[PDB]
């Protein structure tokens, strides 16, 4: 499913991401825009053989099982495919684990390079939230 900007912002808020570990909704919407252009089915293969999945492009080396990333963990206890669902619940729950990991949203390279320090509130402007 390709979310609308405000549609995703509402979904993320409903699932408790707004100010989760101190990160305002704009930050999560911005991260999703640049990770996946709001497409739950987005996937990208990494040089190391791992693959990133979903709206927030969560990686199979640590966080989900895809059956093809040798000697990886599955800290979110999910198949990576769950991260491609029109229902963002598994992506949200796994993202909460990741942002809790110690580097906050710096876990998402695109967040650090494209969102951090910017006016991220822009990403929820005009939304009924
Ligand atoms: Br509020
Ligand atoms: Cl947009
Ligand atoms: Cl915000
Ligand atoms: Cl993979
Ligand atoms: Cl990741
Ligand atoms: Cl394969
Ligand atoms: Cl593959
Ligand atoms: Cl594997
Ligand atoms: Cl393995
Ligand atoms: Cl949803
Ligand atoms: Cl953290
Ligand atoms: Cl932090
Ligand atoms: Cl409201
Ligand atoms: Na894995
Ligand atoms: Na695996």
């Amino acid at each position: 499913k390709v979310f609308g900007r405000c549609e995703l912002a509402a979904a993320m808020k409903r699932h408790g991401l707004d100010n989760y570990r101190g990160y305002s909704l704009g930050n999560w919407v911005c991260a999703a825009k640049f990770e996946s252009n709001f497409n739950t089915q987005a996937t990208n293969r990494n040089t190391d053989g791992s693959t990133d999945y979903g709206i927030l492009q969560i990686n199979s080396r640590w966080w989900c099982n895809d059956g093809r990333t040798p000697g990886s963990r599955n800290l979110c206890n999910i198949p990576c495919s769950a991260l491609l669902s029109s229902d963002i619940t598994a992506s949200v729950n796994c993202a909460k684990k990741i942002v809790s990991d110690g580097n906050g949203m710096n876990a998402w390279v695109a967040w650090r390079n494209r969102c951090k320090g910017t006016d991220v509130q822009a990403w929820i402007r005009g939304c009924r939230l």
